[PDB]
C-alpha cells in the first residue's frame, strides 16, 4: 500500500534521537521534504499498529472525513524558518503529546492533519 508508505515517511519514527531542532532539520532532508521546504510537518512516535488502530476501534469520526485518536501520542512539529526555501530549509523542533486528527482509507492512515495541533 503506497499511500499508507507515503504517510509513514513523512509522518513517522518509532524511536527519535534529541528531538531537537538539529533532529528536524535532518529528518525533513531524509524523508525528502525540503523540495520545496515542506512549512510544518510533525512526526508521530511511538509502533505503527496504534497510529492504524485509530482507523478501526481506537479511534473515532471527526467530521466526515477524518478521525481522531481516542489517547494522545508523543510528537515531534517541525516548522520551516519561513524564509529562504533555497536548498538550505531551517527548521526549529517542538515536542508535545497530543491527541491526534488522521484520514483513513481503506483502514490506513493516509493523510495527517496539522491544523488540528496548531494551538
Amino acid at each position: 500500500n503506497e499511500r499508507y508508505e507515503k504517510f509513514l515517511r513523512q509522518h513517522y519514527d518509532a524511536k527519535p534521537q534529541g528531538r531537537d531542532d538539529r533532529y528536524c532539520e535532518s529528518m525533513m532532508k531524509e524523508r525528502k521534504l525540503t523540495s520545496p521546504c515542506k512549512d510544518v510537518n510533525t512526526f508521530i512516535h511511538g509502533t505503527k499498529k496504534n497510529i492504524r488502530a485509530i482507523c478501526g476501534k481506537k479511534g473515532s469520526p471527526y467530521g466526515e472525513n477524518f478521525r481522531i485518536s481516542n489517547s494522545p501520542f508523543q510528537i515531534t512539529t517541525c516548522t520551516h524558518s519561513r524564509g529562504s526555501p533555497w536548498p538550505p530549509c531551517g527548521y526549529r523542533a517542538f515536542k508535545d503529546f497530543r491527541y491526534i486528527v488522521i484520514a483513513c482509507e481503506d483502514g490506513w492512515p493516509v493523510h495527517f492533519d496539522e491544523s488540528f495541533i496548531s494551538p
